[PDB]
């Protein structure tokens, strides 16, 4: 468990300092091993990098599913973000963080559609059990829907990034609701 | 007018080869001036760039509205680049560029939200006309179905470059008609 103590300290250097603090020597400091071992259990400091941020994304889908929802309608908006839960701003500041660096790290590129996969597939998971449960319409397929919702949501963060003059970023949550509604009702 | 040749053979070289090759001594040799005279008409460079962009996404909107449409429906279909006319190709890769450019250049980042904001005026338009004319519903106000709209489009292109494996970019029509109906019939 040597291999996850070290990988459980660049964890914590990323949540509080995100990926450019990172470096071996950090991480080595940190989990009080050599250098060498991190360069032993770990293929390249992007690797290392890169397994961290999956771990931590993972660990993210775990505590969301520990909010107490009582409607699969409850549990998307955790999904796709309109609740901005305190505990997970790091997460997401890390997310954000990784979604700049797919252009400059083949490994935190391979990682993030991984995440994001895994993102689709959870949205996917709860459009079918609020279908099968009565509470959601089923007037297209789940996988459609799933991926328009993403598409919907990193669009409008996409459009708030630009500080464009008529556009409050505060609207997020309105816009989400009624996007869901019209798919899922 | 000597302004706007100056003007038009930025164009010439921005919609064929990009910004990078818009250089003051490249569109002086095209408009056949000195480079004095480029310098004395545009403040800098990087405004001759931008206020040519800006005219060439004006003239991209009145291309645009040169399509025969029968319904506000197919119009929005071509306002939301639905419908990839091939005279157009060009100009998206400019402003596909842009996007890319508002990070480094501030009068590129100025341009590119003015041409945001005009392109959601001419989707409000549409709508506007469309739920006018009988054709659209009004279940929410129309700008916030402009920007909704404009978020899933900008949303849906952005997914597309992460190259994920479940999907199919053919889909975009698909997807693009599908939200259209549901936000306005």
């Amino acid at each position: 468990q040597r291999r996850e103590m070290i990988l459980q300290a660049a964890m914590q250097i990323a949540l509080a300092e995100g990926f450019t603090a990172m470096t071996v020597r950090r991480i080595a400091t940190e989990a009080q091993t050599s250098t060498g071992q991190v360069h032993h259990h770990f293929s390249s400091a992007s690797h290392l990098k890169a397994e961290a941020f999956l771990k931590l994304m993972e660990q993210l889908d775990e505590i969301e599913q520990t909010l107490q929802t009582t409607s699969q309608f409850q549990r998307l908006f955790i999904l796709l973000g309109a609740e901005n839960i305190d505990r997970l701003q790091p997460y997401l500041r890390l997310w954000n963080e990784a979604e700049l660096l797919i252009e400059q790290d083949i490994e935190i590129q391979k990682a993030y559609n991984l995440a994001m996969q895994s993102w689709h597939q959870a949205i996917v998971q709860s459009i079918e059990c609020g279908q099968k449960e009565g509470e959601f319409k089923n007037r297209s397929n789940s996988t459609d829907i799933a991926w328009r919702l993403i598409a919907f949501v990193c669009g409008l963060e996409g459009i708030y990034k630009l500080g464009l003059q008529g556009l409050a970023e505060e609207d997020f949550k309105r816009h989400t609701e009624a996007i869901i509604r019209l798919e899922l009702l």
